[PDB]
């Protein structure tokens, strides 16, 4: 059985391994050069957060141990707000509930090796330009545009948030796209190993500097450096042209003054702020929803190609790897490819919609400069319900991050929990006046184990 995959990223490489291992003849085409060919170019420092959904996908693929050996454990959140050295907010009760910070390039290289070890053939420096579905032929080209045509039988679009496969499908079907732009851009910055140690930055934690309409995060690297991401509006809104935005930060010097004013405890840690600000490109964020993910039995999308989401829940890669497991499962045991692609789409679409929604919602959580007293009291009561009924009351962030519960169910159960806590806390200023056993009875009544 033959399959062509476009995009040797995270989902495309994993699905290539899973199919090749199961006897498929896999050809994988990648626009970029092979990152395993060492050059004299600058290293790639972006990292991301691997959680249970992605880890489990790697586990099934037999690659989890190799990946985790190069990942830094993040035990909890370190929230930096002015005047108060932070304390770790642990993610869970022990080190089984942690998130892993992994270098993106290293992860991609491990997956590339894994796909080839299973028998897939990978062809780099070839970007998909167009698809002729009627003649079953692809057109690819290198950076110079030197075209090259290939016959295909099954086409998997694993080619990212600006997928060319998706574009080609839109020529033969109505994808029913809903693009929702995000006002934040993002900028990568760096904290050196020396600086992070000088300022006693905890390596085994995810760090956040909330600031309302903008914020910075930092994820650790194995060498104690941190990769920092600034999230900030591209443009200053209409009824407030003075508020910060990338448009005001015309160069590295301006970025420094902005950081010294708004992130005074972080600015000293960013030695190369000016250079990194001007060198690294400002990224764009968006949510894109597709009614249609496949064309008959001929082509299917997965990962960012199928459902771009904002990065504020750290689940895009995790979702994409979950996608890859499901697609290989359906393709392996379906009656035919068309049946597989329809069943895969029907299964995954409700969950993709849910994590897209929860990711949007999580920005307020991350960027909030202070938690209202009514927020802390609900959280505290939720903690208590979790101890009495660890089988029933599980905070939504934990369901999303540390379990494989389908995203949609996690969102629905979170809704029940949110309303339960809200009514239970209203008109009570502290825990001592809340009828705790009544709350638990409501938990048991409304949340099945
Ligand atoms: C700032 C930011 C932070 C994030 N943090 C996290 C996080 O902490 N945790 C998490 O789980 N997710 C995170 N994400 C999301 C995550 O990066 C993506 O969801 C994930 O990379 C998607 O995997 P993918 O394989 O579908 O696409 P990609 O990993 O992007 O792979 C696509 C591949 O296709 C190639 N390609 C593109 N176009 C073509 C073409 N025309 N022809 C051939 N090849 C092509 C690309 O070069 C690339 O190799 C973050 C995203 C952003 C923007
Ligand atoms: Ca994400």
């Amino acid at each position: 059985r033959q399959v062509t995959i476009i995009g040797a990223g995270l989902a495309g490489t994993l699905v290539a391994r899973l199919l090749a291992r199961n006897g498929w003849q896999v050809n994988l085409f990648e626009r970029r050069p092979d990152p395993r060919i060492e050059t004299g170019a600058r290293g790639r420092s972006i990292n991301l957060a691997l959680a249970e959904r992605g880890a489990h996908a790697l586990r099934l693929a037999g690659l989890e141990r190799e990946v985790l050996a190069e990942a830094v454990m993040m035990r909890g959140r370190m929230v930096h707000v002015p005047g108060t050295p932070p304390n770790l907010q642990p993610y869970g009760r022990d080190d089984s509930e942690v998130i892993w910070s992994i270098n993106r390039d290293r992860l991609n290289r491990i997956l590339l090796d894994g796909a080839e070890a299973a028998g897939a053939s990978i062809h780099f420096n070839l970007g998909l330009d167009s698809v002729d579905f009627a003649r079953q032929r692809l057109t690819l080209s290198n950076v110079s545009g030197e075209r090259l045509e290939k016959r295909f039988h099954l086409l998997i679009g694993a080619d990212g948030c600006n997928s060319a496969v998706r574009q080609a499908m839109a020529s033969v079907v109505d994808l029913g796209e809903h693009l929702e732009t995000q006002p934040h851009g993002y900028k990568e910055l760096q904290i050196t190993p020396e600086a992070s140690a000088q300022f006693n930055l905890e390596p085994n934690a995810l760090h956040i500097w909330p600031h309302g309409d903008y914020m910075c995060i930092a994820l650790p690297n194995l060498d104690r450096s941190f990769t920092v991401t600034l999230f900030l509006h591209h443009q200053s809104p209409a009824a407030q042209p003075a508020s910060p935005s990338f448009a005001q930060l015309v160069d590295g010097h301006a970025a420094r003054r902005f950081f010294q004013r708004q992130f005074p405890d972080l600015s000293p840690m960013l030695d190369s702020l000016e250079q990194d600000f001007e060198h690294h490109p400002t990224g764009k964020l968006a949510t894109l929803r597709l009614t249609t993910w496949h064309v008959g039995g001929q082509a299917v999308l997965l990962g960012d190609a199928a459902h771009p989401m904002v990065p504020f829940h750290g689940q895009g890669m995790n979702c994409a790897l979950e996608d890859a497991v499901a697609l290989a499962e359906h393709l392996q045991s379906a009656a035919d490819n068309a049946s597989a692609l329809a069943a895969f789409t029907a299964q995954r679409q409700p969950d993709a919609l849910a994590i897209q929604a929860m990711a949007l919602e999580n920005y307020v959580e991350m960027s909030s400069k202070v938690a209202s007293p009514t927020y802390l009291l609900e959280r505290e009561l939720g903690q208590i319900m979790a101890q009495r009924q660890p089988t029933r009351f599980i905070p939504r962030y934990s369901m999303v991050t540390f379990s494989r519960l389908p995203y949609a169910q996690a969102m629905a159960r979170g809704q029940i929990q949110e309303q339960l806590l809200k009514f239970a806390v209203a008109n009570h200023s502290d825990l001592t006046s809340i009828n705790l056993d009544a709350v638990e009875h409501e938990v048991t009544r409304c949340l099945p184990p």
